[PDB]
């Protein structure tokens, strides 16, 4: 069963997808810790009431990104964590961090990247205009532009929308491919081959 931790800075509801699908019978995966850099969220009480246990590691307490981002690897060395997944995670990691942990970490972003880079991706896409919009998945690289991708769902975008109304859509389509992306990795379907380029079996 490989080991797996979920870094959040919010709500949760693709914290929560990952427990459910890891959770099920045949998953290849565990999560063993949930990392938060913000106290008081609700995917706290989320991997709580889920019997997992919790660290707020609050990066307005350190000098910056490396200090941060090495008190959260003494945690994952510390629950011999395999692979890591960014879920609402709103912090860039520092490069020797993602170094470290190259085709281990998963993020989820809510658009089908190249598009859309960047936090509110939404408010984005319904300024551009597009009709189609999406989620996507990837393995986090040195820079945020070459993270291999593993899997993305089309959304579509209603006239009417609302940056609430896209948003939960998208989100209905996340916790899909996030569970699919983690299962794909954790099983050693996919990896990242020696040419830093995506692999299946
Ligand atoms: N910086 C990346 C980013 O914008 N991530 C997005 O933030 C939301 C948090 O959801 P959640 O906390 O309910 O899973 C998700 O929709 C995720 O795709």
């Amino acid at each position: 069963r490989i080991l797996v931790a979920v870094l959040i800075s919010g709500t949760g509801s693709n914290l929560q997808a990952l427990i459910d699908s890891t959770r099920e019978p045949n998953s290849s995966a565990q999560i063993d810790i949930v990392i938060s850099n913000k106290a008081a969220v609700a995917g706290l009480d989320k991997a709580e009431r889920a019997g997992i246990p919790t660290r707020v590691i609050n990066h307005k307490l350190y000098k910056n990104r490396v200090e941060f981002d090495s008190a959260i690897d003494l945690v994952l060395e510390e629950f011999s964590i395999d692979i890591v997944c960014l879920a609402g995670f709103m912090r860039i990691l520092s490069g020797p961090f993602v170094q470290k942990w190259n085709g281990k970490m998963l993020n989820i972003h809510p658009s089908l990247l190249p598009s859309f880079k960047g936090s509110n991706a939404h408010e984005q896409a319904l300024e551009t205009g597009v009709t189609v919009t999406g989620c996507t998945v990837h393995f986090v690289a040195e820079d945020v532009d070459a993270g291999q991708i593993i899997l993305q769902e089309a959304v579509p975008v209603k006239r009417g929308d609302t940056v609430a109304t896209l948003s939960e859509r998208v989100k209905l389509a996340e916790h899909k491919i996030f569970p699919a992306a983690l299962q794909l990795v954790a099983s050693g379907t996919v990896q990242l081959g020696e040419n830093g380029k995506i692999c299946w079996v």
